[PDB]
This record gives structure tokens, sequence and C-alpha cells, in this order.
């Protein structure tokens, strides 16, 4: 599995401002990663950064944008999925990280 197409769709049509957007979309193509996640500042879902998830370490690594280099499960607050037709993200009830997860927030003190 991968969610690269969902993420490209969200970045293109929801989150993002053209020269930055293109820079980020370029980062995604050079990436060999399968699972990408968007970091938001808060529950209003404004883009901060883009991460890739390692299944082996369970850690999120920053690929682009404004955010910490590494995000662990303890640091994650909320998790979200993208809805393409509605052009918005919706909060998922807390659960183990999985491929359905497209975006997240982190604990506030981490900023």
């Amino acid at each position: 599995k991968s969610n690269k197409f969902i993420i490209h769709n969200a970045l293109s049509h929801c989150c993002l401002n053209e020269p930055q957007k293109n820079r980020i979309l370029e980062e995604i193509e050079k990436s060999k990663a399968n699972h990408f996640l968007i970091l938001f500042r808060d529950s209003s879902c404004q883009f901060r950064a883009l991460y890739t998830l390692s299944g082996e370490t369970e850690e999120l690594s920053r690929l682009a944008g404004y955010g910490p280099r590494t995000v662990t499960p303890a640091m994650v607050e909320g998790i979200y999925k993208y809805n393409s037709d509605r052009k918005r993200f919706t909060q998922i009830p807390a659960k183990t990280m999985s491929m359905s997860v497209d975006a997240f927030t982190i604990q506030g003190h981490l900023w």
C-alpha cells in the first residue's frame, strides 16, 4: 500500500503559495517512501510540514516544511484522513497508526 496519490491530491487542492507547493511535490517524487503524512499546527488543519512514516521504527521523519525532524508516537496528538470530494480533513478516533491516516497534530509544547 501507499497513500502518495491522496497526499498529492490534498496538497494540490486543499493545503497549498505556488513555488512552495511545487518544491514540496518535487520532494514527494524523489522520495522512495510509501506512507506520507501532513503535520498541521492545530485542529483547523493549516499545513505546517510533510513527513514519511517508517514501519520499522514507527517514527515520522520530516521531508519538507516547518516541524520537528522526528515525531514519535508519544508526540502525536490527533490523527486525520483526507476526503477528496469534500476537499477537507476529518479527525479519526484515536487508534494505532495505519495507512488510512493522512495527517496529524503534535502535542502543543513541542512547538
